[PDB]
């Protein structure tokens, strides 16, 4: 452990790397890194177990910077630790086009960064998911003579995260689950962007956390109380049954003679004059982006020590593999991301003779089928297990005493639920987390969902009661703009299966896409199994289910999704009687369709056929890209109503007669 | 005050109206009404001040049912109290097409219901807004010899609301603001939809609330402790500097011999057999929807008493208007919703000679100009006042000691902020609340924004840093799908002004729409003032700013919004050099354009002109409805990047050259 002048120099190396990176970019946040350098140093140099040359080592401790704006703190540490992702030149490319050092930490750009933060509150919620994953894995695979999974989850958060409701949702669950290895550092600096926190934040954070079930500790001198910080971490790991909140009081911009403790240092370059003044104040003769040789030498030990920690763990796993071969084989799946051979064969198959059912119920069949073949499937609903139909029948509930169970009960915390799943998904490539609620409530958790898409987290979102079909609950519960709001979001699949085969198909696609989240819009009401639907069609996004035309030139093309496909089919039969040739197209997913070749698209929507009709219980916006200019889109562009589903469909014109009336307009 | 058997009969009348209503619709929630009947009775019959024949009386106490699913509780009370909006027949039309008794309370459907609830957590946050409104109004208009504004805000919430992050955000704010007249009843019944709360909710709620700055009380017997409830309310009104949380332990479905204290009674009809058993158990001979004559008689006093309470206040207001004529005139504007004559003339006007500026700064000028002529304008930013540019320079900050101030500092709580504004908007029609954050974080508060649209709350959402133009913060901060995600939402205006004249126009529209929320997408970067822009044009949604064609037949039509209009204008100049006639159209708002006449539309986008180009730094989805099948839409359909804005615009092709390249494809 560093001490004396070496400790001071290392801590200041971190502060100045942050100051110089920001100054060069003339953009960024120097405040947090300056005040948090002391705890950052203790954490990466003395406490955390990791291998800088292998950021993927399974049993590594995890670090999460929830106050993402302070990313230079993390980049400085990754650089000093020896990670290949952050070299000297990368620091000099901070916030510049295409660099490994973007304005906010992004896991997909920088190996060593575990999750994507920046939107406040996500980080701490992700850490709860990471700690859940570790506890689950340890409870499920550890043996009396072999403790193979054992790592801590460290997270740094500021006042902004503490004010966000998502943070309180996640921390409430963490306390309830007894996540002893989750250790959070709260940067108590009394400053946010509007200035002093007394302006809008005067609650007793520590007492709130105690109420949530957390163990609490307060380090009053966060700027120079290095031993206090060490001691706090030690006591934190001693308390094994409760997550620990370590409040560390620091002064933002510490070291800056004229900008410390002010909102001015939160997010803008110090400036040439103040940088010079700060260098004199801290006694930093060294120049731009300099790492003193003795500091560099001290930090270099992490490479050989890191290699040895992993070698030690590998030996342990080899011995585990020979005693518990089966458990080892299963754990390897979660560690490598390689799904078991033939998992696809476990998916249900249906025929139009199978009894009709709501896609939400068919979803449950697929979930229980998959639970047997995919060891990493884990998840649950936000207090709606009996409506969402998300219980894995063969398992109990994940709880502090039964962490090995696979049904996770989130309570009424949608947003926290989403971020926790992002944490699970990014813990190990073999996890396949799924979470659920009513489709309309994705609005509550849209922040975490957008992060899923941007961070390439393969979370499967099971959303039921997807339309006015839910009936009586009314407009506050009926989605309308939701499908298009997600078709417009990049890198996320918006699947809306019509029946059993499409539902199984949606799940095949969802499991196969480990780098892109999937949303399944499922119905509350029973739907018939349609002839023409198939697992293979779904992978295509938009495909033909029935066609009585020839030469790829039907008189009419009718397209639909989910519960409205049936209506499109019934209308097509009707129109065929009158002698017209009609093609019925299922658009389970716009995303997958757009990804197909031009040949494929032409084969489904021939450019020559202009008479096109679409039907879907939701906004009509955007359908023009498929129905064309002379085409007609039947939908709902107003809020719903409180009444029996049947009545709403009739009153809103989501009927076979509307398709027919529209057909005779061509 | 009722007592003995009369009190028991009154309380049971409430239980049975709820039971019968749910049984007849065979849909609904009987549990909460059955368990909460006692406190509802005490609240509406003994505590609240209101005039059942005038649901709009300004100084009435406000009640909010945050646990919206239990609406039958409120319908039963409104019925008994004498409100004209809930007759016996309305109770029999519960959850049926077009009834005044929808499945969740909607203020727009039922006079007497203050806000729209159903999505959990919104109600308690709305109550915080209602209480803020009363506190602000009292501090601002009360005189030492005249206390004209004085009312309490009562709210009932359940475990579901207590778990939602939005509730913690608003209650954190309520404690910080010392809202002594906010009195919340927490229905502590240990049941949620997944069953017993021990499955996912074991935090110490009361201690969390004390940490937030709330006064706490616990009534252990909420089923029959009528005097304990009364006493608790008495103590709550005595504590004047802190909001009070009264935890009332009850048993859900109280009275039902076989379904009480179980999840089965939460949200489904009891069923014929259990209804009979419940009638026997409580000793309720009376049949379907019956109100005993003695109960009816007891409740009828509220009509003459209510009339007298309001008459009293009216006299008091008349004497107030005589002494303080000026203050009275200003207060009346907030009360009646009638805005001062000529407020429109206060808006700034600009010309292309005016210096260029970011629309976020131009927004501030408009807000400050408006503060002077619109008494009900109040609001602020979620810890981003210095970036959103929302401070009303002539005022201080709203705080427990300075409640008369008009700048509200919400801290980093977007969702709570939105719900609180809905509460203010719905307190009185003259309030014009505005709130702000970066456009990308609308995702955090989308739940409340949707409710603004559905409940017809004229909230003005000031959203800055609307695109990749914000630069270096990166993809986590850059909107992409947001504009279309709101153009798809019913009853909400999605305004994206290009310059000063358009920004002033956007505010004119926003202020005039008191029944529909408005969102303003504002830029971070400086934009020039363009020739052709005007306040009037904005009211049209889509209008021409420059045209060199004749006979309404240009060779090319180029449309754009906000920061991209400038690019479209520059490209048109180039093309006009080559001898083409080009029409430049501004689409400040899709919504406003679609509401215009067919003649008007044809005059801007002549059906005969097929060469159309649109440019907007956002998703291209939906632009097809204006650019046509042969038109081209230039936009961004992927996430952003961390880099200087200029570089991102070039790399993504949001440039004049892209417009020109596309123009030569026609
Ligand atoms: C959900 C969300 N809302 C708003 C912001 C904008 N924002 C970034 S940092 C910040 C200030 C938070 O201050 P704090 O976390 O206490 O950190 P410090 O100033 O101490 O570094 C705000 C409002 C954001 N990144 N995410
Ligand atoms: C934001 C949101 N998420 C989920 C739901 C679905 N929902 C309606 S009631 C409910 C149960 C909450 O139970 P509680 O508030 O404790 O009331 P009780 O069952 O005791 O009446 C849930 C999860 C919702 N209405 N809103
Ligand atoms: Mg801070
Ligand atoms: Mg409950």
């Amino acid at each position: 452990a560093a001490t004396g002048e070496l400790l001071e120099k290392s801590v200041n190396t971190i502060r100045f790397l942050a100051i110089d990176a920001v100054e060069k970019a003339n953009s960024g946040h120097p405040g947090l890194p300056m005040g948090c350098a002391p705890m950052g140093h203790v954490l990466y140099d003395e406490v955390m177990r990791y291998n800088p040359k292998n950021p993927y080592w399974f049993n590594r401790d995890r670090f999460v910077l929830s106050a993402g704006h302070g990313c230079m703190l993390q980049y400085a540490l990754l650089h000093l630790a020896g990670y290949d992702s952050v070299k000297e030149e990368d620091l000099k490319q901070f916030r510049q086009w295409g660099s490994r050092t973007p304005g906010h930490p992004e896991n997909f750009e920088t190996p060593g960064v575990e999750v994507t933060t920046g939107p406040l509150g996500q980080g701490i919620a992700n850490a709860v998911g990471l700690a859940l994953a570790e506890k689950h894995l340890a409870a499920r695979f550890n043996k009396p003579d072999s403790e193979i999974v054992d790592h801590y989850t460290y997270v740094i958060l500021g006042d902004g995260c503490q004010m966000e409701g998502i943070a309180n949702e996640a921390c409430s669950l963490a306390g309830h689950w007894g996540l002893g290895k989750l250790i959070a550092f709260y940067d108590d600096n009394h400053i946010s962007i509007d200035g002093d926190t007394e302006i809008a934040f005067t609650e007793d954070v520590s007492t709130r956390f105690e109420a949530l079930g957390w163990h609490t500790i307060w380090v009053k001198n966060g700027n120079t109380g290095y031993d206090d910080i060490r001691a706090a971490i030690k006591e934190a790991k001693a308390v094994t049954d409760k997550p620990t909140l370590i409040k560390v009081t620091t002064t933002i911009g510490f070291g800056s003679p004229n900008k410390a403790n002010s909102y001015s240092v939160h997010g803008s370059a110090l400036g040439a004059k103040e940088v010079e003044a700060t260098r004199q104040n801290l006694g930093w003769p060294y120049d731009t982006f300099f790492v003193p040789e003795d500091v560099k030498s001290h930090w270099s030990r992490h490479t050989p020590e890191g290699a040895a920690l992993e070698a030690d763990w590998n030996a342990k796993f080899a011995e585990y593999e020979k005693k518990y071969a089966d458990d080892a084989a299963t754990l390897k799946s979660i560690i490598t991301g390689e799904l078991p051979t033939g998992w696809v064969d476990a998916l249900p198959k249906y025929t139009p003779e199978s009894p009709g059912d709501a896609t939400r119920n068919l979803s449950q069949q697929c979930l229980n089928a998959l639970a047997n073949v995919v060891p990493g499937l884990i998840g649950g609903s936000a207090d709606l297990a009996s409506s969402n139909m998300t219980l894995l029948k063969m398992f109990g509930d994940f709880q502090k005493d039964t962490a090995e169970e696979r049904n996770v009960r989130f309570g009424v915390r949608e947003h926290g639920m989403g971020a926790i799943c992002n944490g699970i998904a990014l813990h190990s490539p073999g996890f396949v987390p799924y979470c659920a609620t009513f489709f309309v409530f994705t609005d509550y958790m849209r922040g975490a969902m957008r992060i899923s898409a941007l961070s390439e987290a393969g979370v499967i979102y099971v959303m039921t009661h997807d339309s006015i079909g839910l009936g009586e609950d009314g407009p506050t519960h009926q989605p309308i703009e939701h499908l298009v709001s997600f078709r417009a979001m990049p890198n996320i699949l918006m699947l809306r299966p019509a029946d059993g085969n499409e539902t199984a198909g949606a799940y095949k696609v969802a499991v196969l896409n480990r780098k892109r989240p999937s949303i399944l819009a499922l119905s509350r009401q029973k739907l018939p199994h349609l002839p023409g639907t198939s697992i293979e069609g779904v992978e295509k996004g938009g495909y033909t289910i029935s066609d009585n035309s020839t030469g790829n030139k039907p008189d009419l093309i009718v397209m639909g999704t989910g519960s409205e496909l049936e209506i499109a089919a019934k209308a097509a039969d009707e129109l065929r009687k009158e002698g017209k040739t009609v093609r019925v197209v299922s658009f389970v997913s716009w995303e997958l369709f757009d990804e197909q070749s031009d040949e494929y698209k032409e084969s489904v929507l021939p450019a020559a056929v202009t008479a096109r009709i679409s039907i879907e219980a939701g906004s009509t916006l955007g359908w023009q890209k498929y129905v064309g200019a002379q085409g007609k889109a039947i939908g709902i562009d107003k809020f719903g109503a409180s009444a029996p589903a049947g009545t709403i469909y009739k009153e809103y014109g989501i009927t076979v007669e509307s398709i027919i009336a529209a057909a005779k307009s061509f």
